[PDB]
């Protein structure tokens, strides 16, 4: 398998094998973090406008080796680990990731930077994606997430920055856009819908009356999957596990989200 140009610049997330060049960045979805390739070699990380890291030897859990290859671009790309190509310096400088489970790691996982500066490699596989035609936007504290076993109750809103997802009156579970339209339904309605439920099983479930299924995402048997709305009205379920960080992760360490004083996670990731 082989490399295209990267060409998401400003987005968050640089995807697997996927050639990131001088003068490209990304940004965390709030836009306080810049993550620069500049033309001098050097990658960089930005926090409002300052340069508050640099990818160096004295970073834990990386590694640099010599580039003997006079003919390699200035170039950086994820490939299972992330890779610095910097002929100018000789050097290819490399993440050291998780011990790998499968050689299919290679083509799920990808950068993400997240709102709050951290760098992180993640293995992320979309389950179900309701909404195709919206891009996925991981690490934004603004994303609504559900862990399995969480119902929606009848009627409540829940919200993620202008978008909503609501088990209606009517019985459809609809998710709406920032500018108020709608972005998916299950197109349940007037079926006699009684309960919504993202089970802990994974499977996002309409049921009717006789506990009869209406709709349902056919994400069965994924425990640790999520659901996510995102603020720009995408809703996904995702099986995601991080390989590495610039900080907080260390190889042994168990992995965990952030939770809010509520006790909801937040799509931000962190360490033991």
């Amino acid at each position: 398998r082989t490399r295209i140009p990267f060409n998401g610049v400003g987005t968050s997330v640089l995807p697997a094998y996927q050639t990131l060049s001088a003068g490209q960045y990304l940004l965390s979805p709030n836009q306080r973090f810049k993550l620069l390739l500049q033309g001098d070699g050097n990658l960089v990380i930005q926090d409002n406008g300052a340069t508050v890291w640099v990818a160096n030897e004295q970073q834990p859990f990386s590694s640099t080796i010599p580039l003997r290859n006079k003919k390699a671009p200035l170039a950086f790309y994820v490939q299972y680990g992330a890779f610095l190509d910097d002929y100018s310096r000789r050097r290819v400088w490399l993440t050291d990731n998780s011990t790998f489970t499968s050689n299919d790691q290679w083509n799920r996982t990808h950068l993400v930077l997240q709102d709050d500066g951290n760098i992180v490699l993640v293995d992320s596989l979309a389950l179900w994606n309701g909404t195709p035609a919206i891009p996925l936007v991981p690490g934004a504290i603004d994303s609504l997430l559900l862990a399995p076993g969480s119902e929606l109750v009848q009627g409540v809103v829940y919200g993620a920055g202008a978008s909503k997802l609501v088990f209606q009156g009517d019985g459809n579970l609809v998710a709406y856009g920032p500018n108020g339209a709608a972005t998916w339904n299950a197109g349940t309605q007037g079926k006699g819908a009684v309960r919504a439920v993202f089970q802990g099983d994974g499977n996002l479930v309409v049921y009717g009356a006789g506990n009869a299924v209406l709709w349902h995402s056919h994400t069965g048997g994924h425990a640790s999957a999520v659901l996510r709305l995102q603020a720009n009205g995408s809703i996904a379920i995702l099986d995601e596990k991080p390989v590495w960080a610039r900080f907080g992760f260390q190889p042994t360490y168990r992995h965990i989200r952030k939770i809010n004083p509520d006790q909801k996670p937040i799509d931000i990731w962190t360490w033991h």
